[PDB]
């Protein structure tokens, strides 16, 4: 026996928050929290504790420690099968990483629709909302690969698998409303020019190099969804505050055969919150796994991901009743135009227990549909069909992916496929083949119907002749670009400014910086103007006069398009560091501490070394992490108590952690003594706005904290930044 | 056309400076570079300038924009061949990476020796002091996958394949010259402790997690390479300014039979150099590419990464001499005891064409050997043998993976092996099996000799029973960890005790960083106190009391094992940052760029803004990158030239980036009203060791930074650097 004998090895399997204990596999945190699909993974967990080791063949191991050799300073025999065996595991542990969102987080959950949705859908799993749907989610990057880090500037996937009674449906989505390209034969393209480049594989992560841009600057379809990228959309702060979206226009299908069109999001019941870039840059560096080590220590603290699906529905006589085709998916439906109608609840409640067999193994794809839903002639949905299927057989080893145990249906499936590498079912139909009289023709197909009916696709009506051609109704690129500009505040314009700036500093052929600013001047010239001071560039007379492109039916902003312009804050789950000192005010922490618990707020005790400090009281504060261990970067707000200021005032690290936080705009609290750190940000005796200070934590100190905590970050301190050496 | 008229897209094929010119594919950027094995690849080298676009079956193109569809909105076809066969190829584009060493950055060069080795080996490579050795040489991280980051804390591979007249020979180093673990047989369990925890696949890139140092603490045989990971040689400043080594005992083989023990070392002639921990860890996040970008771009400039091979030689009548085992991976063998001899210069001088290709399906084997080298029975080594091979048939899909181009020998090969899949080499002999008649059996075997003869192994004599036993010899693991310890300057020595500390404060289990801190208290009391007080734990009496271990047969420390107690420093290929104002006194900058270029020494000039800026005589200066686009982390030293300084005295990125350059020890350079920026810092009047500063830059000014960058850090200012927020 190898553990402590006190048992401190193993995390309580209790809710708890994040850094409070270990973190462990699902099944062994919250072995109670349970759903049909967690509980039909049983047959396929496998426990340890108290079993022999042994072979794979079931061979009991005596000396897992050496090879088996002639002497022990002899060479190693052939005949030592107990090594190969595991040497051999180990060197075929990989498989082909996805091609692209290769970078990824997952974990299980359960989705309840609100009401019956049977008028507009036959779909089950919306037809009763006491019918519950296991899901498993993962959320992705796009470009890196899957050891690349996770606050990158990036497009987000937020991909949900479905395990219904009538199939698995995949809803495979990122987090903007529409996507770069329009049809599916150039993805390839794209995704070649975003990648790192052929010759040298540089850069990882990131879009901010000659081969995006020079793309982006020939193909102008793609200049929405850069818009979304540059902005603080591309750095959300978790995936807990980021919202979903479908994509393209797909179809209900109701049981008396009427098609409505749709578009599916989701939105997320934390809110919507992103970093600022240069905090999401340094964050790939101190902790590229935190986006990941979020959801999961969110999900362990009890702190669930929820997100509200919800539809954008717009009747088939309504089809061309837009400035743009409701098949272009670089074309989004302003909810000033069509709302969102609330749908369901979807919870994220439990972690996977392996990471590679759950998360890495999950095939998600949007053509696994189910009877009340059908797909559109959108020509990059069209593509994606095909490829889904395709890129599994390599990825996942064969055509039996839907028998690894995350892929596989809750709901039986039966049919005469058979064979393929890796087969689990033994089936045992006389039959391989219908029609059959030898097994009285079964599995047998089913008619459509209300419910529990076979598939039928919507007859829709096809003319034309057959042309590689794109619709004359997709050439307009401008127009959603500039909608989504004027929608947001100023400072998300300016985030923006400064994302495309940044970028095309990075592009080193000094043409392809100009191509895109000229790209920039016909959707807005305050926007091209402020990028082309950034990079030197002057705009010509003619560009000085290209004409806006126009409004979208009539909107010259939709606020639904902003992440800030609303208030939707939420801070439980959110995280506050405390800068310590070696004799604390007790008081000040006693306030601070149960002020935060009351709301779901998360604390993290920083000092300069590990263990304890004892307060002014004798109270022992048991020390979290270290101020450069733990920087001002992962968490969302600093607060410092009194007590001996002294210990801490001179030290290079506390000082640079609230110069961190207050360039990043975070909300900084100062109580007592800790005033004395009004000097290191410059800050004003009279104070100024996002800064608490009082003589003491009580009184109002912590609700005004916590107020500033709800807006997530101090805007108005923009300006006062630039001067700052941080 | 859509390439700019004026050329200005494509690189000059001639060497550049960092910056200077986009990258390139080597045979582009320099077609008269060649060697024997760079030439072979001409067969399947793909152009494109001038030539249609086709399909895989060579069907051309019409339009590489759409997909064919029934009507231009309409569904697409399945009759589609040319867009299935694009996304298809797309589908199936990754392969398994690596196990492990998934990260790294490849090269081709070539080899040869200074003088002929035949009176200690028959190896044909080592022959001829003007016989020229092709190589194409992969360096790498060892935990991380292939979109982690380069300037982690981990182990470094050095990888070399020879491509010579008698066979591949691969020399599958490290930069250390121990390894972790005694016996193959562990090996998957070090690298799964080491790797991202199995629930949740966290951290990338990094050891400080629980179960690294559970495993350390358990297996205290890790101790010594766990050592040199927490030193700096865990963070090169560059491939170029590491060591590497074989690590373990070979053997040379003469043409009278005679065996001589050897370890192979590699020499970096660019000198001995590397990181400090803060900046390391920041540079993951602001150019996770940083070492493959500089290996590049050093080849592009003509800075050729160069080599000196070395052999410790140890006669076979000496295996017993020393006191540790001469085949245990773990011990290092000290220079002062056995010196390295000089064998010959590799040079590293052109970039590959397409990394995917070249680097990515590149298979190194140490097993792959020539006559004139031989085994021991190293157990680590033994079980590396078996690996290599097995690895390939899933990683490069089968067993031809000697037929990919990159992998293949340039001297003759022919054998009776047959068929597998992608199988290229079509064989003509009538015969596949030896001994035959029908072909008078060809290809035949060939007796062993002094030259071109078949490989025989050396006839070492065995005797031992069929055990799973540890040598006993193998029993010490406190002693070399101490050598080493003692061998290291004491800034070094600083930076191992913040390596530890900074790991085990981010092991959640308390119990584990006290075991760590056990173990320490058995190879240096000193250490273990440092590290100690940084976790606030307090030595037991019984661990004050702990008798350090013996000396390493009589040393007290062997210099050789530090970075910089012998100075080695070399400026050429190193950059400077030249931080510019809008007036820019043009004399300083003239007198910067020719003592630089003397020295063969880059320079990046650096603003506020892209574009370009003008001296004070005209002269229109181009600018690389803005301040906070290439942080001083990127360079290795700072000029601050004289001009109009109000310009950038005030801003907040050029003073930050002093202060960060300050804090990580770079020299910095100051003239004329620059000098004001010795207040960020706080530098007296009276100057500093480490800060230049004149009137002006002029010959005295630039030959004191010179000499400052040659030695590569102030190690002197550490004192300094913890008062300042940076
Ligand atoms: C024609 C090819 C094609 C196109 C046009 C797209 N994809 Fe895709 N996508 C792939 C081909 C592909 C893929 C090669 O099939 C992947 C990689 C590995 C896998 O299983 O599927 C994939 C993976 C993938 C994943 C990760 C699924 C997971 O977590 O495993 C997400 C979230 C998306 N895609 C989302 C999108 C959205 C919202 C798109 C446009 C609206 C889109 N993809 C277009
Ligand atoms: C002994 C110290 C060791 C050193 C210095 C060493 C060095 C290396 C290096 C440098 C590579 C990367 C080669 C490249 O650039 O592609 C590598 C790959 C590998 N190593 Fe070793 N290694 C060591 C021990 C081992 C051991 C003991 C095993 C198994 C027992 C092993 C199994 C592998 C495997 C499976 C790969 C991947 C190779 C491929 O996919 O082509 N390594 N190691």
């Amino acid at each position: 026996s190898l553990a402590p004998e006190d048992g401190s090895h193993r995390p309580a399997a209790e809710p708890t928050p994040p850094g409070a204990q270990p973190t462990a596999p699902g099944s062994l945190k919250a072995p109670d929290t349970r759903n049909e699909k967690l509980n039909s993974l049983e047959d396929v967990r496998k426990g340890s504790e108290n079993y022999a080791l042994t072979t794979n063949q079931g061979v009991r191991i005596a000396d897992d420690q050496n090879s088996l050799r002639a002497g022990s300073r002899g060479p190693t025999l052939l005949e030592d099968f107990i090594l190969r065996e595991k040497i051999t595991h180990f060197d075929h542990e990989r498989i082909p990483e996805r091609i692209v969102h290769a970078r990824g987080s997952a974990a299980h959950g359960y989705f309840q629709p609100y009401k019956s949705l049977s008028d507009i859908t036959k779909a089950d799993f919306l037809s009763d909302p006491n019918k519950i749907t296991p899901v498993f989610v993962r959320f992705s990057t796009v470009q890196g690969g899957a050891g690349s880090a996770d606050t990158v500037r990036d497009i987000r996937g937020f991909a949900t698998k479905f395990y219904t009674e009538e199939g698995i449906f995949d809803l495979v989505g990122n987090n903007t409303p529409i996507f770069f390209i329009q049809d599916a034969h150039k993805f390839p393209d794209f995704v070649h020019a975003v990648k790192p480049e052929p010759h040298w594989a540089i850069p990882q992560g990131q879009s901010a190099h000659d081969t995006f841009w020079d793309y982006v600057s020939l193909q102008p379809e793609t200049l929405h969804n850069v818009m979304w990228a540059m902005s603080d959309r591309g750095i959300p702060r978790s995936y807990r505050t980021m919202e979903g979206f479908g994509i393209h226009t797909f179809r209900l299908i109701n049981a008396e055969g009427k098609a409505t069109f749709v578009r599916f999001h989701w939105k997320p019941l934390a809110g919507k919150a992103s970093l600022v870039w240069d905090e999401a840059q340094k964050l790939t560096g101190r902790d590229p796994d935190f986006h990941r080590r979020e959801l999961w220590e969110a999900i362990e603290a009890g702190d669930f991901p929820e997100y509200e699906l919800g539809f954008q529905l717009i009747p088939e006589e309504d089809e061309f009743k837009f400035d743009f085709d409701l098949l272009d998916p670089t074309k989004l439906i302003p909810e000033e135009l069509v709302p969102v109608q609330r749908v369901g609840k979807m919870v994220l409640n439990r972690n996977p227990d392996n990471f590679f067999a759950e998360n890495e193994q999950a095939a998600f794809h949007p053509g696994h549909i189910v009877p009340g839903l059908d797909f559109t002639n959108d020509p990059l949905l069209q593509g994606r069909l095909f490829s889904y299927t395709d890129t599994q057989i390599s990825r996942l080893g064969g055509p039996n992916f839907h028998e690894i145990p995350i892929n596989r249906p809750t709901c039986p499936y039966h049919n005469f496929q058979r064979d393929g590498m890796h087969r689990m079912g033994i089936d045992t139909n006389p039959a391989n083949y219908e029609p059959n009289s030898i097994n009285d023709n079964w599995p047998r197909e089913t008619p459509p119907g209300p419910k529990r009916g076979g598939f039928e696709s919507y007859q829709e009506r096809v003319e034309g002749n057959k042309v590689r051609e794109r619709s004359p109704s997709f050439g307009e690129y401008y127009s959603h670009p500039r909608l989504f500009w004027l929608s947001q505040t100023p400072f998300e314009q300016r985030h923006i400014v400064d994302g495309f700036s940044f970028q095309l500093s990075k592009v080193v052929r000094p043409y392809i910086r100009e191509r895109v600013v000229d790209q920039l001047a016909h959707i807005d010239l305050t926007l091209a103007q402020a990028v082309a001071k950034n990079l030197g560039i002057e705009l010509t007379d003619d560009q000085l006069n290209i004409t806006p492109p126009p409004d979208v039916n009539g909107l010259k902003k939709d606020p639904s398009l902003s992440l800030y312009a609303i208030p939707d804050g939420d801070v439980k789950g959110r995280v506050v560091a405390i800068l310590l000192n070696d004799e604390v005010r007790s008081a000040d922490l006693l306030a601070i501490l149960k002020a935060l618990k009351a709301k779901g707020v998360h604390a993290k005790l920083l000092y300069s070394r590990m263990g304890e400090v004892t307060a002014d009281d004798g109270t022992v504060l048991p020390i979290a992490a270290t101020f450069a261990g733990a920087p001002s970067l992962t968490v969302d707000a600093v607060i410092v108590p009194c007590g001996n200021i002294a210990d801490i005032a001179d030290n290079g690290d506390a000082n640079y952690y609230l110069m961190e936080a207050y360039k990043h705009l975070k909300p900084i609290a100062l109580a007592g003594d800790a005033r004395k750190f009004k000097a290191t940000i410059k800050i004003a005796d009279q104070g100024e706005e996002g800064i608490v200070e009082a003589d003491s934590a009580d009184g109002s100190f912590m609700d005004e904290l916590l107020t500033l905590m709800a807006a997530h970050r101090v805007w108005s301190r923009i300006p006062k930044i630039d001067k700052i050496p941080a």
